[PDB]
């Protein structure tokens, strides 16, 4: 990592911690505690990279929660071993399909899609400031419908859109969320996003002050609709997901 990279994680990661905070009235290591139930006793955490920067990245987060992590010299199989070898009690890796912990103490493993869908979500229902139990997801892929799914747990008026309309079929029966047409706009101070694309929160969903949580990247919105309607954004690439995977291993 570059100088700025490092500057930016760590600025990223407060700022993420000051809009939930202010959101929810809890930071995000309150948000993991009272989700899971768990609590961290700086648990060492071996990060071993994956040849199938990033690690680098894991590190400068892991630290800033207040966990003892180490990124291996070797990468893969040797990483692994390596971790293994100098006590690394929960292990951290990805390939191009999988980012994983596993807490090799316990023998619970997480997987980062779930996990980041349920913290997102955990986060926008928690909105203290909230006028109703109506909540928009937009997105029910591999995170945005466990984000969905625990919402419906949380016993939230689930409305649901998904582009692919088998995914959004499958979301409306399996899950029981209300199937929402972006052409019928209703307005919703809770929304939920999980999409990799741009511009997909239209303008008439939205009410003054509302919460838009998500790990979808590029932003859901712009800056402008973000400035006209004071959107309360939680939006951060990686440390959010990271942790509510960590937390919800120990
Ligand atoms: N910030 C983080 O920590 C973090 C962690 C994991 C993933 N992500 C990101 O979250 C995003 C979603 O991840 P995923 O694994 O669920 O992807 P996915 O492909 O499994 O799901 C994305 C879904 O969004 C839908 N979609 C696309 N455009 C849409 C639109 N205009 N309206 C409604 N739905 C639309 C797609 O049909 C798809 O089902 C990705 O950008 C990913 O990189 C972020
Ligand atoms: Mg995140
Ligand atoms: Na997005």
């Amino acid at each position: 990592l570059t100088p700025d990279d490092l500057i930016n994680i760590n600025m990223q990661l407060q700022k993420a911690d000051s809009a939930v905070q202010e959101v929810t009235g809890l930071d995000i290591k309150g948000i993991c505690k009272a989700l899971y139930g768990t609590f961290s006793s700086s648990e060492k955490v071996g990060i071993v990279p994956v040849t199938s920067n990033f690690s680098a990245s894991l590190h400068a987060i892991t630290q800033y929660f207040g966990f003892d992590s180490f990124v291996t010299d070797m990468p893969d199989v040797s990483g692994y071993y390596e971790a293994v070898q100098n006590g690394a009690e929960i292990i951290l890796m990805a390939d191009d399909r999988t980012f994983l912990a596993h807490n090799l103490k316990n023998g619970k493993m997480a997987n980062n899609q779930p996990c980041t869908g349920i913290i997102y979500a955990e986060i926008a229902s928690r909105y203290l400031k909230a006028d109703s139990k109506d909540v928009l997801v937009v997105g029910l892929g591999k995170v945005g419908f466990p984000g969905a799914e625990h919402l419906v747990q949380k016993d939230f008026r689930v409305y649901g859109y998904d582009a692919d309309e088998t995914l959004l079929e499958r979301a409306t029966s399996n899950l029981g969320i209300i199937p929402f047409d972006p052409a019928n706009p209703k307005k919703f101070s809770i929304i939920f996003e999980a999409t990799p694309c741009a511009n997909t929160i239209p303008e008439a969903v939205l009410s003054e002050n509302c919460v838009l949580s998500t790990p979808g990247i590029p932003c859901a919105i712009s800056e402008e609709l973000r400035d006209k309607y004071e959107v309360q954004l939680i939006a951060e690439p990686l440390g959010i997901g990271t942790a509510s995977m960590l937390y919800s291993v120990l």
